[PDB]
């Protein structure tokens, strides 16, 4: 049993000669082609594996319980379990047997074609398919679509049947008309260099509006990724592309033909949505009827996610900033609920997934009020807003007497001469003003002094209670918020400025509305949630009831009165408590302080001359304090 | 100079580098990463190459107008046009354009993006989908489909019921398909006769790895036509793969498309077939090996195709039994056989040809008396065994006698008294040696082995359709035509928008006057070999016959209006069946559908 | 309510106002003239009055109240208010301010007296301004041993060889300091602190390198550091990094000072202001020096990081990071030689790599299992079958293979830890999938902020809510993949193992009172993989068995991150007494953390039971 084992190394040599996929040098090991020896030339040999083996991706092949057995001297037997790997999945338990030829100390494999698979024969043949999935959509928390994938009614024309010089150049503006674009764009897409005279081109996505066609001009139907809300809700939803090979080095179970999300949401649940492919691997007869069933494993389409946003909710939200920069959040704040996450400018994910040209393309590549940002996370100073923060945690602690009323003149402050020129500015030269002035007006001097008496250790004891720091259990790419760039102020400047939301805070809107919640659970704060099915996470007791019964009629008054700064809302009829803010970037607080029913934050960037929040939320206030009670 | 030429090598092996797929090489080539050098590492370039080249399969670039001149002292610039394939196409006047970086007398690449695709810059990437086409479906005369790929209800489960719930890959909560407690809905290609058409049809299978070697143009997911009519139009019916070619930005948008073919989806087939008389026409062979062909004679459409026993396409198709499938290939009555195009004896049908010669050249007078005496006949004892047999001991016979009893003695002696000069000439006219302009493989008809029959016993036994003749059913529609077209032959055409094609003064329009009103006949007449017939009551010219284990055969057209022919065969008839036992209900499907 | 009254009422406030804008000229002009019924002074001489006075103490801010005028006669006035101010030493509060103006046809001026800079001064009276620095306060560890003091330095120098060899410096050295532009000949020359030497007050860090990146060091005050702060003094220093800065107001104290009015002699009269200097309080840590320093030396100048804690209270005992800095260089004086070197050296001596994230490498398999065992997903006694170092789920994978060193062919879950098997994770990981995987990774302190003086990112799990793929998911079960946790964070979840399944989260001062979570992983799995643990070490064929020499009971496991980052986790499975994590960097040749960490061990283990 020398030979026994020679012909047992004589196996594994084949077996590893295959699992490098060096199908020639396993070939070499095959004896020559023979009734009783092997069935193939070795070059017939080397064909099988590359085609089967190759086809299948056949690697990580195992053997176990490997016998070899003396037939007669100059034959073997053998017989062995297998597992390997192919691209459809691993094959388990395979049942290998065959014979070795034994000629002068010399042994080699008497090749059969059941030493590709256990069961072929003769001509029998290997076949394997593949079935794509269908992606699965992003809704709404009514149902109503936000991604979907179906069948698009796309536009195009042909070159040849659109005419020469005379109609070419009409036809052009007959067909830029009809569907509002360019008449130039129609000549540099007919003259691409991959546009042969007879090809379909395509021009335009449309909805539900085919009109009676011009000439030259045809629509087919494309399957395509489709955003119904548009640029309303692109910076949350994202957009999905092409798939690349740098993509598929990252991840190579995806397939060359899928698309895949580059950003939002598209991208955040990728896995969920994009499903799993189907396959199937058969052993066929020399025409391709199946004789096994190897592998077969069902697609599975993509899971649909259900989100808490409120498609009209974030239509009007996002139409209301009229195409200024800014962001608007808006919940339900006794559940997390979140309602609506508009930023704008925006672009339109359409184009981006279905076709853009480089035209619109640069647009938004250079556009300095950067529209691929998601405003809504990205981090800001809170503006003067804050200073209901600061409020509550002075009447938690005790610093701050309702009642007590300071005495300030003028719009310039500073603690004492040792600030050198650094002074806290306000807005409105009121001289007696207590809390609840201070709120009305928006008076950044009244806050700058009771946060330095309430000091650096009882703001920190009173903000630490809130979220600083944390990451929310959210799929939105966000940086925590700050108090700082360190971990003590170490400037009663600092420690003041913060007192009044600017300094070194970085809150982004969406944190902001989370902090802001304790005005509407009793000083108890509610966690933001977008997945509908979620359960609601509390932290209670982060600022007392007592504060927040104190602030929130003073609130009611930004509004009712008529030195509120919110006075604007007012004549709409609507119960609104809130609060307005600046920084140095325009703020706007408010929620229904009777039912609790909604909140909102809004934020304009770079505020233009005498532009605000304020005066953009009374439309989608109307429609929140309606279909949130 | 020196170094203006080491520069062009430079170019040249990069290059021919790029054409072996030799990526590590070629980026071996590159200068180190720098802001006036190349933009990435020797493993970034190789990636770069490997991810876009690999992917797209790139090779046979082919470079032409290579142009090198130096810069500055440590750099020479190159440019040239290039041509190469991918797996969608050629690429062609592609403008490359860099510069080269000779650091002590060694000449390196200063790589760039815009070495793998012009137009690419920094971190773009390069995408290529594909479009798979929908295989057109095979109609009817009708418009009716006889091979259509669409949606089918695949029933499963999550004694076959036993077998299939325990194959190695049925895992528990697997949908496992049964045949076409749970549905659900697949994409499959579809045979609506099922049996009835499947020879003349074919079937389709996986398309394999084997497939793919032989024509790589093919998709993994598509079918392929395996036989029949399937396979004769495969590329028509498979269409052609979409593809597209692009350089994208980092994130998948689309800035260059490089390729683009657009879908297209296969073409549709009509045939002449009535799927109707089809269905009739294989229903009526009961099972037993035979073959009906029908015609409308003066057109040559073909009406139906025809052959017994057959097997199930649809289980070829989307899924057979180890058990079914080792039936058909073992069955000994050979169900994959196409017998309405193989080659046959015609048997004593064929005596209506014979006839018709005689009388176009004088040897057959229609009213000439011969006396023929028992059932069995020969020339003289020089004959040895063979004698022409008949049924029917009719003693006084001339032509219209022959044709109604079926009489192959009487021919015998007719076609001796003709020879085989003059039995030849008349032959001739037809269509033996031709290849039919069908896309159905058959071998021409021929009239014996070797060009004389070399007996006076195989010249007999070829007038009453025995011998080595061999004719399949669609080349005996053919001949027999003339029958229906004053003499003239028409081809038969298989294909709808096909023009008809003619063959006039194959016989005279004289014979055909004078035989068809004797093969009304052959139905009327009480003792007609195909009175049982006339029960139908419907206009008919028949003409029976035999060939020798024995082969029964019919023809018949209607001869008011000449707007059906058929020819039908039973192949080793069981005791006391027959075709024309059989062929009632085409009869009538016909008669009143073609006129 | 007389546009007299009134007239005058204004002509006060003007003078006030030109005050607030240190306009003196302005205000002076408004005086009457010189006389023994107007004003005591010249123009001229009002006008330096205000600037000595006024320009001393920098007042501003000058706000009155309560403003009365009432006729005397028909050309003079008499008015009073009451005033507050801001000087650069506090805010004055209610000063009575009263004079006279004098109405002389339509025109109003003031009949100024010294009364009219501050309300008690007098004929030729002064204002004395003088100030007390505070000193700054001390780190100190958990027994009290100082990591940062202010004190009086041995500093050395010379007014060459035989002074260069005695305190061991190089010759060059004293060459280039006693030729540098300021170095008269009569002027001491300072060189090192421990030719003549003298007693100089100053900075220290007693463990050096040892702990600079935790404690910080401390700069000179800069003229823009008073912009950003200017309640700062010329004459401090101030924390620029670590501790020093995280903690530099509480440490700094307030400096002390009083504003007084004198008479011409410098003898106060009326005391206006005084603030008592307060020094700078003392930091109390949980540090303890012996284990900081032999934590940092067992790093023996390579890239890594020790962290030690008492498990059951979360008290960081030590936070070593290698390599580091001379903080007392940094802040006493250091060559510009020394210093291009640590700016430049490129593993980064200056960073704390204690709140670095990192991978945290095949450690994190406990953490994997003791998940899989809580969900049910992973039998501890189930054997799988595994062939070779590399495994791929199957061919979709590409070139993805997880690895592993030792080819066990059988093996369950304590053969994985003994041999740190990342194959069999990565199997049982995908068998549980990432929904069950999360709702254990969830409940440990990914995304939180530590309520800690350190500035560091949160942990994070990967970087998206979800993998999107499973190749990732797989990477992740041993460690790798998108995990971030920096050894502080590490310690923090690893506790688990030492109070039963709840986590106690770390602290830094010593006073601060405890926190945890509970019920963050089973007490079964707990009391399933500390046997498991202890078998890492005794057992012959565990990774970690190097470390039964020592004798000590110990638990431990070890840890690769693929470059190579070396990794141990240890603690004492009997006592719970201490636990430590320690990384080493970029390992070189057979080198690692678990062979250096003997030395570290034997203290913890005899001092914390």
């Amino acid at each position: 049993t020398q030979a026994v084992e020679a012909g047992e190394k004589t196996v594994e040599q084949f077996v590893q000669a295959l699992n490098k996929g060096d199908y020639n040098k396993a070939a070499g090991m095959a004896s020559k082609k023979a009734a009783n020896k092997s069935a193939l030339s070795e070059k017939e040999i080397l064909e099988k594996y590359q085609n089967i083996y190759g086809a299948a991706d056949v690697k990580g092949l195992e053997i176990s319980n490997l016998k070899v057995d003396k037939k007669d001297d100059s034959t073997y037997s053998f017989s062995y379990k297998a597992k390997m790997n192919t691209s459809l999945g691993e094959l388990k338990d395979l049942s290998y047997k065959g014979t070795l030829d034994r000629n002068d100390g010399k042994t080699t494999i008497n090749w059969q074609p059941n030493l590709v698979f256990p069961e072929m024969e003769g001509n029998d043949k290997v076949s394997l398919t593949t079935q794509e999935a269908t992606r699965g959509n992003i809704l709404d928390r009514n149902g109503e679509p936000l991604a979907t994938t179906g069948k698009l009614k796309q536009l195009g024309v042909v070159p040849s049947k659109l005419g020469d010089g005379d109609e070419k150049t009409a036809n052009i503006k007959a067909i830029a008309s009809a569907f509002d674009l360019t008449e130039d764009a129609i000549n540099q897409a007919i003259s691409q260099s991959w546009v042969q005279p007879d090809y379909f081109v395509p021009l335009k996505i449309i909805d539900g509006a085919t009109p009676e066609l011009p000439a030259g001009a045809t629509i087919q139907e494309v399957d395509g990724r489709y955003y119904p809300l548009g640029e309303a809700a692109a910076q949350l939803i994202g957009y999905v592309g092409d798939i690349t090979a740098e993509d598929i080095d990252k991840n190579p179970e995806l397939s060359s033909n899928g698309k895949i999300g580059r950003s939002g949401l598209e991208m955040a649940f990728d896995k969920d949505l994009r499903g799993t492919t189907g396959g199937k691997l058969s052993i066929t007869d020399t025409d391709g009827v199946e004789k096994k069933v190897l592998i077969e494993h069902e697609v599975q389409n993509g899971k649909d996610i259900k989100l808490t946003i409120d498609a009209k909710a974030q239509k009007t939200a996002f139409d209301s900033l009229g195409g200024k920069a800014g962001s608007t959040v808006a919940t339900t704040p006794k559940t997390g609920d979140l309602l609506a996450l508009a930023s704008s400018p925006s672009y339109d994910p359409n184009k981006m997934t279905n076709g853009i040209s480089q035209e619109d393309y640069k647009a938004y590549e250079e556009n300095p009020e950067q529209p691929f940002i998601s405003r809504f996370a990205t981090g800001y100073a809170p503006g003067s807003t804050f200073k209901m923060i600061t409020a509550a945690i002075g009447l938690d602690n005790g610093t701050i007497d309702p009642n007590e009323v300071l005495t300030i003149n003028g719009l310039k402050w500073q603690k004492d001469s040792s600030w050198g020129s650094y002074q806290v500015t306000r807005v409105s030269d009121v001289s007696h003003v207590d809390l609840k002035t201070a709120l009305i007006y928006s008076d950044n001097i009244y806050m700058a002094q009771e946060t330095l008496k309430m000091g650096e250790k009882n703001f920190r004891a009173g903000l630490d209670k809130f979220i600083f720091g944390e990451d929310l259990d959210l799929p939105i790419s966000m940086n925590p918020a700050q108090i700082s760039n360190e971990e003590s102020f170490n400037s009663d400047i600092l420690l003041a400025d913060t007192g009044y939301g600017q300094g070194e805070l970085l809150i982004n809107p969406i944190q902001q509305a989370a902090m802001y919640s304790v005005f509407a659970n009793n000083g108890t704060l509610v966690y933001p949630k977008l997945i509908a099915d979620k359960e609601t996470k509390d932290k209670k007791n982060v600022i007392g009831e007592t504060a927040v019964q104190t602030i929130v009629p003073d609130l009611r008054e930004v509004v009712q009165d008529v030195n509120g700064t919110a006075h604007s809302l007012s004549a709409l009829g609507i119960p609104l408590a809130a609060k307005t803010g600046t920084a140095e970037n325009s703020f706007l607080f408010a929620f229904n302080p009777d039912n609790q029913g909604y909140m909102m934050v809004s934020m304009l960037e770079n505020k233009e001359d005498d532009d605000s929040a304020t005066k953009r939320a009374p439309e989608l206030l109307q429609y929140l304090n309606q279909n949130y009670q």
